[PDB]
């Protein structure tokens, strides 16, 4: 059939909870990211074919937050839009579904990513149309129910982390070491200006003042050390091994590709960033959901005739180094070659962004030490995971 | 390419709001059609592929609200699952998304459809991690402002319906004598048992006594005549045309299909309801959103190498009256081969669900009357359309 | 000092929870028993030396209720008012200052009593002001925590009757005969219009034509029988005697008396209903609080001079068929004097409102029999109680 | 009925808004001044006849703030007590209500004063036992709606003072030179140590470290000018005069007195503070209810046979310096007599406690100046005033 490309990537930086963009709803950061993505291709807005954009947390949020990025970003009406929920799946398949349409000839070209805010995230009130006749109610946080409250099992993410931890026999020590390498990585890769490239500013309104440029990864902790997080207290279980610092957070962000054919990018003069190679769903228990990078990635290097060894850099999310940690031992694969700029526990975990912000970091590394074979991949509350893999020339 | 089919089709009744199913969480109803629908198509829940669910309104409904329908059907854990929301268009946007997965090679199996409970959806209160120092704040209806309110206009979907009404000169006696028809011919389907085949109960626990299944579309008014309709004052502008009785209502409920290659029902010994013809989306002003089936319909019969007049059989959902005449007034196609068995008006509108119930529907009535080409349209809150082209041999 | 006289009296019927009155603010129940008393002694808006109100539940209600219901009820400004709390001892404890305030020459003619409107009651959000950064917050039920809850133990009133019953040994059985006696008490009453007099209309909006009189105590059960009661599962603890038919419900309702010096009755030459002969307030453990009246109708007793076999009618409220009967069994006094027209088990416990409401039924009681001395008595959340004497010459 | 006395006065320091008083309830504020009052006094808990509370802002405060201050202060269950509301008079109407009581012989002993903690007055949900079928709805707060807004006009306190600034010339430069002289007064009383006698330490816990001691008027302004005043934006009316700093705050504290007859303290061996020579209320427009203490203090002079001129020491509460000066401009007494030690723009102003509070106040400046006759008053929220007028021998 066809070959899907990938021509250009962007991202906001990453907001802490409650810091720089916590006042900006999740569709204007989507805006950022598609209009910087397209702007950076050198496509018009009037010649995209579909806009898909992963959002978990939509509350409130407003018809199809999907649209509303791209109406914002400056896309006309004429350009349709959908908003999914794969939940920190969301970003990454967006990009699945953008190849599947371009392979099926459903369209031409795609901005594919994701958005979320999770500092924005409201409670609700269950039960409200209907009134409380007598008795207490409850106001449940969204962010926790939508975002990170495991269905099934009636207990948060961090207890499936627990689980993973336990299974694979990952200890406290190993996931604090894990921590403050990828707060190391991240910090180095800050100072010396690697994420300059792929960072779009946000401008943050000011009360009587011009705005301000938001454009570093706030969440990043410099001069972290290993004494910072091996007296600190489990997060979940009081028995447990899982804590704040060995955990990624609660943040705000957004990251967007363009994609189309290769045969489309050539009859319009583009020179890709990568071709996509292959990519591959994964289901596994909800108990153990930090694990659906394994079988996601394992498939997708199958369907790409690849193997662990082959690629030259990756990116997996690190949504808790206990799960993070259990997929590395279990693929086998060199892990001086894992999120060489650090991760998720550093930079920070905007549910429904995650998956593409990952590719964007992934796509502007293997550029910067020209790799040819990369791979980015993310376990999904639930029991899921997701993996894709780009190759360049 | 390959050639997309149809292997089964699947429905809840439609419920009022408030009504039957109003106690029933949206992915319940998911369940209930997976469930169905793979067992009308002969398949396993281990052989699915990927569950493709449309869900709008998701504020306290859990993590992914398709894989919660997914597992409640019965489908193992192995099987993954995605939410959609492209508003009313989400139930045939699964779909849609559904063939694009099979001809790219991404999927080989997959249940599509969409779920809605309209009921159920709560209030939210922006604002809530911050606190209010002072003064009040509001509660927010998350069905209107998810569900049902346009985000660049400020104003509900029935005022884009008069904006529509306006333009294409739709009058009042116009809506109203369409509302009139769409109530009797569902009457007349009704009593006839026309949804007894495409129709999954739904057993609705009662307090000390057996459940009782809900299988009716309870939200059909039979003997509904003109003079009930004529003396309504307008429901969203004192000026307008637009009325609770010629406009659709506020419905729970859920459909599916089972959807696979050509090639894969042959290698099963599956005979399909139909092949999957061509399918489109557009977008439009989202001031005139109701007009999207308009370009939709357009390009999913120029995909299909169709014309208006080849089609034997339509469901265009009829979210307004005034919406949904201007779509014939500008198709020109044969106005008594549309929604031959009722529409929305009469048989309600669970947004989120709508895309896939009107294909449940339509899919029924062209194997009862042995019609060859059909076609279903829904348009789209900030303004946009999806088409799906069938054709049975 | 002086003789304080009561020279009229009025109550509204009371409502059943979310019935007539539930729309009905409070302060408007308390203007139209302000009003009625008012006329009924001859006393003109402006000759009022004050109006004091007892209202329990007032979160939204606004800046002082009880100057609201003056106001309301055409007083003019120059007329002070207060609210007051002390729970179901409100509306009696306001006659209880009215005449201290007399006595001292504070005042010369005081309108007391209380108001309530239950089923109106709203949930608050502690908290609200700070936010909620993270988790789940509460909705708190300002009917049951303000009205119903006792603070030093927690647990509802309900468990303080058990306590109660368990230590004067006050059975299920007797409890049932007690709570049928006065459904038929009260039926029988109703019957011979026993509260035509005393009762004031309220006049209610209708969805169709005129404003319906609501003045009949919907609340009270005709044809109530024991097997409708001695069956029934407890309403607070398992192992207990306490129903939702051997207690009082949830209601709405308000009362009001017009209170003078004797000698200022007979200067403006009106004829009183009674003399009050004298009143006392009582404190108990809050585990007991059901048992106030016994220590507070011995004091009042004790400072009339009177013992309880010189009474020839009693109004001793019934929150609770455990603590009434008990109150009896400690006060030796004849039970067949008390609540002769039955008790709040049938006609419901407005708790702001139901220490003057049971007054007003007293007097009016007393007047047709004319029985000479009398005493109205309530129990109070929290441990207390309230006795106040009347008597007619 | 002799001379009613009291025998001791004590306060807390008052608290600013979201300060050091916050997180405690206000019953818990009214515990530490009831406690300390009875421990100056020389009167057991036991011996109290009865505890009288102001408190206004009450929703989901639980059953009668003013009983929970009395057990908290370690009064055993037999004394009764009660919560009253007249908005801001509510602090000085409990000691009104405890000398009827007394001249009443209803009660020999009496704790009397007020109690409030606006910081911690949370938001309300009207309806919420109904439900809301759809819509937004509103969360309300109880400060402003119960405190601080006019029933009759719907409107500000704030606007109240607007209409007596216009009505009675009172400028805006008259206005902040008031302002101006409260807080200079008050910041020369805290270096003096003035205070030190009345107010009673409240300790907060720390979290990190001991319990500090909460012992100073926090909201006064020490070094305030002119020049910080005069060109502030105006707080209610855009056209008007009343701002932030020349109206007092929303604050927390408590206060309560000791009462009983003059013969009761001999017996008990009891010296006085002072006797209480009269005390009145009065009622105004609520439009204008600021004006308040005009007829209510000149009723109490009267009631006294006073003059203004016979007046050693005044307290008149500052809500407003519009109602302030009117109220000084049409009583024409010694405004160098009158908040000597500074008052409520400067101190802050508890509404439910403040009425007590300036009695506390202005009970032990009379003592330290030896000034023999002295009154206290100030406004009430609906259109009140209350006087109250003490003599020292």
């Amino acid at each position: 059939m066809t070959d899907v490309v990938i021509v250009s990537a962007a991202r906001t930086a990453v907001g802490k909870f409650g810091g720089s963009l916590a006042k900006i709803p999740a569709p204007e950061l989507g805006a950022v990211v598609i209009k910087a993505a397209l702007e950076r291709a050198g496509v018009k807005p009037e010649q995209v074919s579909e806009v898909i954009m992963g959002q978990v947390l939509t509350a409130g949020s407003g018809q199809n937050p999907a649209r509303q990025a791209a109406i914002k970003a400056g896309l006309p009406a004429m350009v349709p839009a959908m908003t999914i929920n794969k939940v920190s799946g969301s970003g990454l398949k967006a990009v699945m579904l953008a190849a599947n349409a371009i392979m099926a000839g459903d369209a031409e070209i795609v901005v594919a990513g994701g958005q979320e805010n999770m500092s924005a995230a409201p409670h609700v009130l269950p039960g409200s149309r209907d009134g409380f006749r007598m008795g207490d109610a409850k106001l449940v946080d969204t962010m926790i129910v939508d975002g990170l409250w495991d269905v099934y099992n009636q207990y948060h993410m961090g207890i499936t982390a627990e689980n993973v931890a336990k299974e694979y026999g990952i200890t406290r020590e190993a996931q604090d070491e894990f921590a403050v390498g990828s707060q190391n990585k991240a910090e180095a890769a800050q100072k010396a200006g690697k994420f300059d490239e792929e960072i779009v500013p946000v401008l943050i309104p000011q009360r009587k003042g011009d705005p301000v440029a938001f454009k570093t990864d706030e969440f990043v902790r410099q001069g972290a050390t290993l004494d910072s997080m091996s007296g600190l207290k489990p997060a979940f279980d009081k028995a447990g091994t899982v804590t704040a610092a060995n955990a990624s957070g609660l943040n705000d962000g957004a990251a967007a590709v363009v994609v189309m054919s290769a045969a489309k990018a050539k009859e319009l003069g583009l020179t890709p960033l990568a071709t996509i190679k292959s990519y591959a769903n994964a289901g596994v228990d909800p108990k153990v959901m930090g694990m659906g990078p394994v079988p996601a990635s394992k498939r997708a290097l199958s369907r790409a005739e690849w193997t662990p060894q082959d690629l030259d850099l990756m990116e997996i999310n690190e949504a808790f180094a206990a799960q993070a940690l259990a997929v590395h031992q279990q693929m086998g694969w060199d892990t001086s070659k894992v999120n060489v700029n650090g991760g998720a526990i550093a930079i920070g975990h905007p549910i429904g962004a995650s998956g593409c912000r990952i590719l964007v970091t992934l796509l502007h590394e293997m550029k910067r030490r020209d790799a040819k074979k990369g791979l980015a991949s993310l376990c999904i509350g639930g029991g899921m995971g997701v993996a894709l893999a780009v190759e360049r020339k």
